[PDB]
Formats: C-alpha cells, sequence, structure tokens
C-alpha cells in the first residue's frame, strides 16, 4: 500500500516510494491541506524545496496531520544561488529551520546549473556536494542525493565522492522515460526519482485505453508503471481527490504488452528545463 512500497537506498535507509510533490503548491493553507490530505490519505513521503517556499507550509501539514514525524519521510533541496560549500551547510540550515525538523531525510542538490553558468562560475555542485557529505557525517540528514543531473554530471560526482549520491531526481514521464540514464544509475546503484510523473499527457488514447481495462485513470497507469519500473514517484496535487486518486495504484497490476505500450510513447521531449541548457 502507499505506506508501505519501500525503495532501500545504497545506504540502507527504506524511502517511500510514493510520496506526495509540492512543486507549484503555494505557501499558506493550501500547501499546509495537500500536506495534511496526504498524509490522512496514507502517504508517508513529501517532497518540498527551498525554492518552492513552503518548507514552513510543508511542517505545519506534517504537525496538523499528527502522524509521528519519524513515520514520515521529508525531502527538501538546495537552490541553485545557495551552491558552494559554507553556503550549502546555511541553506541547509534555514531549510531544516523552516521545516521545524531536528533531521531532514534526503537533501539534494535541486540543479547542477546549465552550462555557460558551469563555464563562468565553475562546478559549484562538486563543493555542495562535499557539504553534504559532512551534513551525512554529522547525522543531520538521513540520505543526500541529486536533481536534473545527467549521466555526465553524475560522472563528475562519482570522481570525487566519498559518498556516492544516493537518489537522482529528474522529468521522467512516458514521453522521456531517460531509459539510458535509468541504465547508469542502475550500474551506479542511484536510485531514479520522477518528477512531473504525469507530465494532454492524460488525455493520451493509449494510456486512456489501458486505464478503462482495470477502472483506472490514465493518472493513475502512469503512476502504476512508475512503481514497476522500480522508480520513486512524487506525483503533485493540490486538491484532496486527485490526491487520494493518484494513491490508489496498489490494486491492480499492469501486464507486460500494457508496459510494452506505455514505452512505445517515449519521444525524448522535455516538458522542463534540459538541466545542460538552463540559463539558471
Ligand atoms: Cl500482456
Amino acid at each position: 500500500g502507499v505506506d508501505k512500497a519501500m525503495v532501500t537506498l545504497s545506504n540502507g535507509v527504506k524511502m517511500p516510494q510514493f510520496g506526495l510533490g509540492v512543486w507549484q503548491s503555494p505557501a499558506g493553507e493550501v500547501t499546509e491541506n495537500a500536506v495534511k490530505w496526504a498524509l490522512c490519505a496514507g502517504y508517508r513521503h513529501i517532497d518540498t524545496a527551498a525554492i518552492y517556499k513552503n518548507e514552513e507550509s510543508v511542517g505545519a501539514g506534517l504537525r496538523a496531520s499528527g502522524v509521528p514525524r519519524e513515520d514520515v519521510f521529508i525531502t527538501t533541496k538546495l537552490w541553485n544561488t545557495e551552491q558552494g560549500y559554507e553556503s550549502t551547510l546555511a541553506a541547509f540550515e534555514e531549510s531544516r529551520q523552516k521545516l521545524g525538523v531536528d533531521y531532514i531525510d534526503l537533501y539534494l542538490i535541486h540543479w547542477p546549473r546549465g552550462k555557460d553558468i558551469l563555464s563562468k562560475e565553475g562546478k559549484k555542485y562538486l563543493d555542495s556536494w562535499r557539504a553534504f557529505e559532512q551534513l551525512y557525517k554529522e547525522k543531520k540528514v538521513r540520505a543526500i542525493g541529486v536533481s536534473n543531473f545527467h549521466i555526465h554530471h553524475l560522472e563528475d560526482v562519482l570522481a570525487m565522492c566519498t559518498v556516492t549520491p544516493m537518489v537522482n531526481q529528474v522529468e521522467l514521464h512516458p514521453l522521456n522515460n531517460q531509459a539510458d540514464l535509468r541504465a547508469f544509475c542502475d550500474a551506479k546503484q542511484i536510485k531514479v526519482e520522477a518528477w512531473s510523473p504525469l507530465g494532454k499527457l492524460l488525455s493520451n488514447p493509449i494510456l486512456s485505453a489501458i486505464g478503462a481495462k482495470y477502472n483506472k485513470t490514465a493518472a493513475q497507469v502512469i503512476l502504476r508503471w512508475n512503481i514497476q519500473k522500480n522508480l520513486i514517484t512524487i506525483p503533485k496535487s493540490v486538491h484532496r481527490e486527485r490526491i487520494e486518486e493518484n494513491a490508489d495504484i496498489f490494486d491492480f497490476e499492469l501486464g507486460a504488452e500494457d508496459v510494452m505500450s506505455i514505452d512505445a510513447l517515449n519521444t525524448n521531449s522535455r516538458y522542463g528545463p534540459d538541466p545542460d541548457e538552463a540559463q539558471f
């Protein structure tokens, strides 16, 4: 079930495979309610970021839910402008105080930053990674990873790390299924987590026809496909009925032909920025 499906990270930490994204959920009551409703529906994983400016609301929603903090996995992320060693330690402290927690479960570098910034300012994600390693040694964070890293960015970290990144959270859905990145990450025990897992994609005729066989929606089909590919998935919604619907994917299974038809939809088409080309 949604509270029970887990992926074991390389350091043995159990990370719930399914969580609530609060990307683009407004700070205040909207985020508090989304978090509270998700926890009440059995979610045990919330994904936020400093740049979402809603970490206070995530903490407030968790407190409102009455679910013990030790039963919930909280991920947050270092924003691009704060990369660097001392600045990363500071950013982490600010995120921690806003969430109202003593420890964070997973901390991610949000982006590597685009190639023109790397060329002018250097690969500051490497020194941020050293600061992550220090936070992990100090027991301030249970797991560390990255977001929006391509294979080449990971190779840069793997050449210098004392602790391998445990998660890489990237744009991943049936139109951009990240097969090559997933093969590399599998080789290096880096778990792949899908952002924007639902991407007009939810009107796709193949997807809704598959859903019709199991009395599921296209969105539920996409999320079940995430689960069967052993991916971590964090669909975002602020609406209670959608938050509950998205998690109701553990009572059905996609067969081989279904999964093949979904894999066939790939076009390597991104809705979000390409991490190499980003001008931020
Ligand atoms: Cl089949």
